[PDB]
């Protein structure tokens, strides 16, 4: 699959951001300050290699990788973890990392980015801008 996740995503809803937080172990002042905010995440791609500015709450992280190569992520709790991104199907990006299943996956200008930990289903819906 060669299909183009490029763009800036304007935050539309997500479901358990406080439940996920809280089993990340992030502290509860960011959580609270964090879960009414609804940026805007960017992903410049170019080919296999990835650049993703994501505003996730009151942090904004940065990750670059290429599919298929390791890579070494930032989490929210600000830990630096080793990893690979992959492409599955036509329109998803996956991961794995600290016991959770992350799914970036996009549909004409809605991007569904999903993390499950344990079975709490962190759901993201943003729009592209
Ligand atoms: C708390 C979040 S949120 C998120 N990603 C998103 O929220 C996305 C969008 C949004 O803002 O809805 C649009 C595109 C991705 C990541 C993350 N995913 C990846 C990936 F590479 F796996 F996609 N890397 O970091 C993280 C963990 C800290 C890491």
């Amino acid at each position: 699959s060669h299909m183009s996740f490029s763009g800036k995503y304007q935050l539309q809803s997500q479901e358990n951001f406080e439940a996920f937080m809280k089993a990340i172990g992030l502290p509860e002042e960011l959580i609270q300050k964090g879960k009414d905010i609804k940026g805007v995440s960017e992903i410049v791609q170019n080919g296999k290699h990835f650049k993703f500015t994501i505003t996730a709450g009151s942090k904004v992280i940065q990750n670059e990788f290429t599919v298929g190569e390791e890579c070494e992520l930032e989490t929210m709790t600000g830990e630096k973890v080793k990893t690979v991104v992959q492409l599955e199907g036509d329109n998803k990006l996956v991961t794995t990392f600290k016991n959770i299943k992350s799914v970036t996956e996009l549909n004409g200008d809605i991007i569904t980015n999903t993390m499950t930990l344990g079975d709490i289903v962190f759901k993201r819906i943003s729009k592209r801008i």
